[PDB]
Order: structure tokens, then sequence, then C-alpha cells
């Protein structure tokens, strides 16, 4: 009933790239699945060389919410990541997502939001991603027809996020310094900055470009470097058919609404894909979804 195994295989590639892709490929493939038409089957997959078809079954109130679909952890921490002699597992499977709240940049309730920011890191050495958790106060709301509203201490947090990403790595092999910059896709040059929110069903678009304007160094001054007084909210124009992030592509959906909604989001789980590989590479990212939101409370997601 449930057989699978622990074997991950990392490599290059993107476009038709890995289980990555099958996960989002299809984790919206299920997405359009609540209800409709007088039938019976599709899939479900991931796990030992052959694929699974889940039929479904009624005739032609209340519902969960994912026809089919699951998820399940091991156990015996925190978290870490990798290299896992495993054990014992869990039970679990409801999936209401779309009827909450997200983003791309910082997961949201806290859980123990100790003021010690933390890295939290599933290591793939050079090419991987991580996890920053901080006390420190960060609100995140959106309004209307898309545009989002803040509180908190953005850039001293960010100050910890960067004082909490310099201890790490311990003097590499030589005399040194590093300058910290940001990008996303790859193969081809964008300009721009896009994180999504979700909150109340609609997946709505952002274009947050001042918020992500930093330049960074290790030891600086800006006395006679530049002063303007810039401020900030959110462009952000709903994109229910998905133009696509991470490549030029797209994608929809069918929720429903509360007129007069006013989307709030609590913070911290703030997000990155380090990319650091050999050379004058120390790359952020930002492309981290729906398997982060289990990936949020256990510490690694299994479905299947
Ligand atoms: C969904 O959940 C959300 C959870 O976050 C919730 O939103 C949150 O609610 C709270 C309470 O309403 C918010 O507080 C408010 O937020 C404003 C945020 O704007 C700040 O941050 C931005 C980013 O940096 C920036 O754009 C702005 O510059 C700004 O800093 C606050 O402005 C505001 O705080 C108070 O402002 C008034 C007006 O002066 C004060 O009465 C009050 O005390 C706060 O600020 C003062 O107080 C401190 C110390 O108390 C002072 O040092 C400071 O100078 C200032 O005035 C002073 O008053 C004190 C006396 O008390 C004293 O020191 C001096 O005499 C001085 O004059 C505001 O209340 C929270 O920020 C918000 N989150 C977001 C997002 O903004 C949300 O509502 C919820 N949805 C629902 C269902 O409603
Ligand atoms: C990845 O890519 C980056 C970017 O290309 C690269 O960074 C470059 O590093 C080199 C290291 O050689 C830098 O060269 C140095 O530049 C400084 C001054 O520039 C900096 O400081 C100013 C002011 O703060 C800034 O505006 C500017 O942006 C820079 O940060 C020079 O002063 C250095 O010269 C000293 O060292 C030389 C040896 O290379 C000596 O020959 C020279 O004489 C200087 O020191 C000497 O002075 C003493 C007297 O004061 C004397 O007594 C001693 O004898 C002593 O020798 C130095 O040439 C370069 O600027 C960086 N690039 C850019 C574009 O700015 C990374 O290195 C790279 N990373 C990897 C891993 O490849
Ligand atoms: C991380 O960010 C840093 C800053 O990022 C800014 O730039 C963009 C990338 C945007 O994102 C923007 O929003 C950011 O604010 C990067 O540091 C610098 O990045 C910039 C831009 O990429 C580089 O700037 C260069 O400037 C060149 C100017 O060339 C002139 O050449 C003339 C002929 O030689 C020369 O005369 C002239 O003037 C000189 O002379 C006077 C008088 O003697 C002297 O005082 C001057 O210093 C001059 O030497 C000019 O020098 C331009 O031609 C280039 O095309 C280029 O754009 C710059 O290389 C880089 N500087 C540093 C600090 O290395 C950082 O690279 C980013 N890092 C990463 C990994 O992305
Ligand atoms: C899988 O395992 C994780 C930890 O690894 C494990 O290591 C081996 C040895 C295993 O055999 C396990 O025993 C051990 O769990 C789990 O993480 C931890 O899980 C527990 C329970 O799931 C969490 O405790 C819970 O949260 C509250 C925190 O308090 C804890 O600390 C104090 C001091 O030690 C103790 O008083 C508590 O017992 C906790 O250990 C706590 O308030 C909760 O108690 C409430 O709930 C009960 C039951 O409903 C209720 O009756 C009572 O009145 C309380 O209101 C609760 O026990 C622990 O915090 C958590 N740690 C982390 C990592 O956050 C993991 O949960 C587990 N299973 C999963 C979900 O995969
Ligand atoms: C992951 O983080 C948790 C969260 O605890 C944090 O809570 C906040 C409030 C801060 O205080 C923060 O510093 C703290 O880490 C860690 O959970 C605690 O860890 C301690 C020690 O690491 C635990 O105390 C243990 O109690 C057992 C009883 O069975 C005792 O035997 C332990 O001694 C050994 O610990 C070794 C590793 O620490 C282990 O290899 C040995 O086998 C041996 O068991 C130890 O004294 C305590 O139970 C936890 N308390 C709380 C508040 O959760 C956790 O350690 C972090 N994970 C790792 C891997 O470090
Ligand atoms: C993370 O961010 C990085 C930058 O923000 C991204 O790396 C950059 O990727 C682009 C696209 O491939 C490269 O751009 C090319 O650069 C070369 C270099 O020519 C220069 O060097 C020669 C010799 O020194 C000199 O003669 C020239 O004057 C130039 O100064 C150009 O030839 C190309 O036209 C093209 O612009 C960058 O090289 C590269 N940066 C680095 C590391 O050098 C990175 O892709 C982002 N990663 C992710 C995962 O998003
Ligand atoms: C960042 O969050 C903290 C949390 O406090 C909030 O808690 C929630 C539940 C809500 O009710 C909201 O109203 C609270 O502000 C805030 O920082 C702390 O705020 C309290 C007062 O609200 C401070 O207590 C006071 O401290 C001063 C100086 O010591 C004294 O004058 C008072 O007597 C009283 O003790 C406390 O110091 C603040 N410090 C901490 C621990 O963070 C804060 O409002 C919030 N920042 C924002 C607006 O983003
Ligand atoms: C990022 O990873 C690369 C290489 O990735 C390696 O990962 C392991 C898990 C295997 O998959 C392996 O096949 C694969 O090559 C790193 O390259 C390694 O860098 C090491 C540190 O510089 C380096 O070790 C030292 O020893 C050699 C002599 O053996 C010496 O020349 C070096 O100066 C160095 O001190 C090693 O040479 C090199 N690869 C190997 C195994 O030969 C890369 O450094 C990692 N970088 C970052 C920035 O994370
Ligand atoms: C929460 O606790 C931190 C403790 O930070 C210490 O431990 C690690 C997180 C590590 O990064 C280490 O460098 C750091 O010292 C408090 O930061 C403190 O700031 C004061 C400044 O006077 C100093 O005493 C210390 O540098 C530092 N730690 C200690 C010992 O407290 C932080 O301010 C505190 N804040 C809250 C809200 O709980
Ligand atoms: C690379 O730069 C570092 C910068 O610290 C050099 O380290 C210094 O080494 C000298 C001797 O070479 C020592 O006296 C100092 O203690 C070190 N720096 C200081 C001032 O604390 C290192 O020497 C350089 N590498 C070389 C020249 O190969
Ligand atoms: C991968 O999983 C298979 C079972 O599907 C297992 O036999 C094998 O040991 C794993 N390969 C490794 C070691 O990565
Ligand atoms: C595949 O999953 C479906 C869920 O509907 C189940 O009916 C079937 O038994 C599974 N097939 C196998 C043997 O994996």
């Amino acid at each position: 009933h449930m057989e699978l195994a622990l074997n991950v295989t990392e490599s290059f590639d993107a476009w038709e790239n890995t289980v990555t892709e099958q996960a989002i490929e299809d984790v919206w493939q299920l997405f359009e699945t609540s209800i409709k038409p007088c039938v019976k089957l599709s899939p479900l997959c991931i796990g030992a060389g052959h694929c699974n078809t889940s039929i479904i079954q009624e005739s032609c109130f209340r519902y969960c919410a994912p026809p089919g679909y699951a998820l399940l952890r091991c156990n015996d921490t925190n978290y870490s990541g990798f290299m896992p002699k495993c054990s014992k597992v869990v039970v679990s499977s409801c999936t209401r997502m779309m009827e909450t709240q997200t983003s791309t940049w910082f997961g949201f309730n806290g859980t123990r939001a100790e003021n010690r920011t933390y890295i939290y890191w599933h290591g793939r050495d050079n090419r991987t991603i991580i996890s920053l958790n901080k006390y420190y106060n960060l609100t995140m709301k959106c309004r209307g027809a898309g545009w989002c509203w803040f509180g908190g201490n953005w850039k001293d947090a960010i100050k910890e996020m960067k004082q909490t990403i310099v201890k790490h790595p311990r003097y590499t092999g030589t005399n040194n310094t590093d300058k910290i910059n940001l990008t996303a896709p790859r193969g081809g040059d964008p300009e721009v900055t896009f994180m999504w929110t979700n909150c109340r069903g609609e997946f709505l678009y952002c274009k947050m470009n001042w918020f992500l304007n930093w330049v960074e160094d290790r030891d600086v001054t800006n006395q006679r470097p530049k002063e303007r007084h810039r401020r900030n909210y959110v462009p952000c124009h709903i994109r229910q058919i998905i133009n696509t992030w991470h490549k030029v592509g797209k994608n929809v959906y069918l929720p429903p609404r509360e007129g007069d909604l006013t989307c709030n989001s609590t913070v911290t789980s703030l997000i990155a894909n380090i990319d650091w590989t050999d050379g004058n590479q120390t790359n952020i990212t930002m492309s981290a979804e729906v398997a982060e939101l289990y990936r949020l409370e256990l510490g690694d997601y299994k479905l299947v």
C-alpha cells in the first residue's frame, strides 16, 4: 500500500529536469481537481520506476480537499536535511493549501521564532537550498487589486541575515573579501524580482523591486556615498493565468473569494537557493514553493 525508498539523484538539467519538475508539473495537475463531470481515473507517482494512477468513485456537504494525494515524514529531531540513517515514520494526507496563505519569500507563521536567527539548511554542497529564521519584527499584508504592506526592521533584519550568513564559510583557503548580489533564472537574462502571495484562494503576483535593490560588501561606508528618500509597497498584479518565474511560461486556477478581501500574512521563514559554485559566485535566489509549505513543519516533505 505504501512502498517507497530514500534515493534522490542530483545532477545538472532544468527544463526536462527531475523530480523537482515532476513535483510541481503534477502538483498543479492535482490542483485542477476538486469536482466536475461524471467519471473515474488519473495518476500518482515518485517511488520505484513505475507509476500509479489513482482511480476515484462517486455518483452523478463537507469534503476535505485533495481527491487522493498525501504526505508523510521520518522523525528524531528539528531538521538537518540529508545523509539520514532513517527509522520511524507517520500518517498524514489532507491538503487544503489554496484555501490558506503563502509567499515565495518568507514562510508564514514562525513557530518558536527564536531571537537566534536560524539558517536551517538542506545541504547539497555547492548547489543547494536554505531557510533563515529570525525573531525580529517583519509583517506582511496585501490589499485588494494588488499592492502589499509591511512593518518591521527589514533593513536590519536583513543585516541579521547578513550577520547570520557570514560565520559559516570559515576561511575557505585565502585572504579575501565578498560581494553579494542576486539573480534567479537559468539560460536567459530578465532583470526583475517576483514574489507571489496566497491568502484566500487567489494566486496574486508581485513586481517586488525596491525591496530587492540591495548590493552587499564586507566592510563598507555610506557618508560620502549616495542618499535618496525611497519607500515601499508592492506593485502586484494578479496573474490567475500564471506567467512563470523560473521560465517564462504559464498556469491558472479555480478559487472562491470574499469580495472585499484584504490579504494578511504572518512572517518569518525567509528563504534562498544560494549558488556559490567555484569561482566568483555567491548567488542568492528565491524559488521555493508548495513542497516547502509542509517542508516547513516536518523537516522535509515526502509525498507519493
Ligand atoms: C494582520 O496581521 C498584522 C500583524 O502584523 C496586522 O498588522 C499590524 O498591526 C499593528 C497594530 O495595528 C501594526 O502597527 C501599525 O503599523 C504601522 C507600520 O508602519 C511602520 O513600518 C513600516 C515599515 O518600516 C514603515 O512604512 C513605517 O515607517 C512605520 O515605521 C506603524 O506605523 C504603527 O505603529 C504605531 O504608530 C503610532 C503613531 O505614532 C503610535 O501611536 C504607536 O505607538 C506606534 O509607533 C510609535 O510608537 C513607538 C513606541 O511605542 C515610538 O517610538 C514611535 O516613534 C511611534 O510614535 C511614538 O509613540 C510612542 C508612545 O507610544 C513614543 O515613543 C513617542 O511619543 C512617539 O511619538 C501602527 O500602529 C503593525 O505594524 C501591523 N503590521 C503592518 C503590516 O504594518 C493587521 O492589522 C492584521 N489584519 C487585520 C485583521 O487587521
Ligand atoms: C572576483 O572578481 C572580483 C572583481 O573583479 C575580484 O576583486 C578584485 O580583487 C583585486 C585583488 O588584487 C583588487 O585589486 C586591489 O585593488 C585595491 C584598491 O581597490 C579597492 O579599494 C577602493 C577604495 O576602497 C575601492 O573603490 C575599490 O572598489 C576596491 O575595493 C588596490 O589598492 C590593491 O593594490 C594593493 O595590492 C597590490 C597587490 O595586488 C599591490 O601591488 C599594491 O601596491 C597595493 O598594496 C600595496 O600598498 C602599500 C601602500 O599602501 C604598499 O606598502 C605595499 O607594498 C602593498 O603592496 C589591489 O590591486 C581589485 O580592485 C578587485 N576588482 C575590482 C573590479 O575592483 C576578486 O578578486 C575575484 N575573486 C576571485 C576569487 O577571483
Ligand atoms: C554587485 O553589485 C555591485 C554594484 O551593482 C550595481 O550595478 C549593477 C549590476 C546594478 O545591479 C545596479 O543596480 C547596482 O547598483 C557591482 O559592483 C560594480 O558593478 C558595476 C555594474 O555592473 C560595474 O561598473 C562598471 O563601470 C564601468 C565604468 O567604466 C569607465 O571606464 C573608463 C575607461 O577606462 C574610465 O575612464 C571610467 O572612469 C574612471 O576614471 C576615474 C578617474 O580616474 C576613476 O575615478 C573611476 O573609478 C574610473 O576608473 C570608468 O571606469 C563600466 O564601463 C562597466 O561596464 C561596469 O558597469 C563594476 O565593475 C562593479 N565594481 C566592482 C565593485 O567590482 C558588483 O560587480 C556586483 N557583483 C556581482 C557578482 O554581480
Ligand atoms: C518526531 O520526533 C521529533 C523529535 O524526535 C524524536 O526523537 C526520538 C527519540 C523519538 O522517539 C521521539 O520521542 C522524539 O519526538 C518530534 O519533535 C518533537 O515532538 C514532540 C511531540 O510531537 C513535541 O512536543 C510537543 O510540543 C510542545 C513542546 O514541549 C516539549 O518540551 C517539553 C520539555 O521537554 C515537554 O514538556 C514536552 O513533552 C515536549 O517534549 C508541548 O507543549 C506539547 O505538549 C502538548 O501536547 C500534548 C498532547 O496533545 C498535550 O496533552 C499537552 O497538554 C501539551 O499541550 C507536545 O508534546 C516537541 O516539541 C517536538 N520538537 C520539535 C522538533 O519541535 C516530532 O514531533 C515527531 N513527530 C513528527 C510530527 O514527525
Ligand atoms: C534542534 O533544536 C532543539 C530546540 O531546542 C532549542 O530550544 C531553544 C529554546 C534554545 O534553548 C536552543 O538552544 C535549543 O537548542 C534542540 O533541543 C534541545 O536540545 C538539548 C541538547 O541538545 C536537549 O537536551 C538533551 O536531553 C537528553 C535527554 O534524553 C539528553 O540525553 C541529551 O544529552 C545528549 O545530547 C546529545 C546531543 O545534544 C546526544 O547526541 C546524546 O545522545 C544525548 O542524548 C541532552 O542533554 C533537549 O531535550 C532539547 N530541548 C528543547 C528545548 O528542545 C536540539 O538539540 C537541536 N538539535 C540538535 C541535533 O542539536
Ligand atoms: C547569479 O548571479 C550572477 C550575476 O548576477 C549570474 O552570473 C552571470 O551570468 C551571466 C550570463 O551567463 C554572465 O554574463 C556573461 O559575462 C561574460 C563575461 O565577459 C567579461 O569578461 C571578459 C574577460 O574578463 C571581458 O573581456 C569583458 O569585458 C567582460 O567583462 C560576457 O562575455 C557575456 O556577454 C555575458 O554578459 C556572467 O559572466 C555571470 N557572472 C559571473 C559569475 O561572472 C548567475 O547566472 C546567477 N545565478 C543564478 C543561479 O541565477
Ligand atoms: C515586534 O514585536 C514585539 C512584540 O510585542 C507585540 O506583541 C503582540 C502580541 C501585540 O499585542 C503588540 O501590540 C506588541 O507590541 C513588539 O516589541 C515589544 O513591544 C512591547 C510593547 O508593545 C514592549 O514592552 C515595553 O517596553 C518598553 C521599554 O522596555 C517599556 O516602556 C514598557 O513598559 C514595556 O515593557 C517591548 O519592549 C517590545 N520589545 C520586544 C521584546 O520586541 C513590537 O511592537 C513589534 N515591532 C513592530 C511594530 O514591528
Ligand atoms: C563544490 O563542490 C566541488 C566538487 O564537488 C565534489 O563533491 C563531492 C561530494 C563529489 O561529488 C566529487 O566527485 C565532486 O568533485 C568542490 O571541488 C573540490 O574542492 C575542494 C576544496 O577546494 C578540493 O579539495 C582540496 O584538495 C585538492 C586536492 O585533492 C586541492 O587541489 C584543493 O586545493 C582543495 O584544497 C577538491 O580538489 C575539489 N574536488 C575534488 C573532489 O577533487 C568545490 O570546492 C566545492 N565548492 C564550494 C564553493 O562549495
Ligand atoms: C537574543 O540572544 C542574542 C544572543 O546572540 C548570541 O548568540 C548567537 C545567536 C550568536 O550569533 C552570537 O554571536 C551572539 O552573541 C542577543 O544578541 C546579543 O547582543 C548583545 C549586545 O549587547 C551581546 O551581549 C551579544 O553579542 C549577544 N548575545 C548575548 C550573549 O545575549 C539578542 O540581542 C537577544 N535578543 C532577544 C530579543 O532575545
Ligand atoms: C594573504 O593576506 C593575508 C592577510 O592577513 C596575509 O596574512 C598576514 O601574513 C603575514 C605574514 O605573511 C602575518 O605577519 C600577518 O599576521 C597576516 N596579516 C596580518 C597583518 O594580521 C598573508 O601573508 C597573505 N599571503 C601571502 C603573502 O602569501
Ligand atoms: C536507490 O534505491 C534503490 C531501490 O530503488 C536501492 O536498491 C539502492 O541502494 C539506491 N541506490 C543508491 C545507493 O543510491
Ligand atoms: C495505486 O493507487 C490507487 C489509488 O486509487 C490504488 O487503487 C491502487 O491500489 C494503487 N496501485 C498500486 C498497486 O500501486
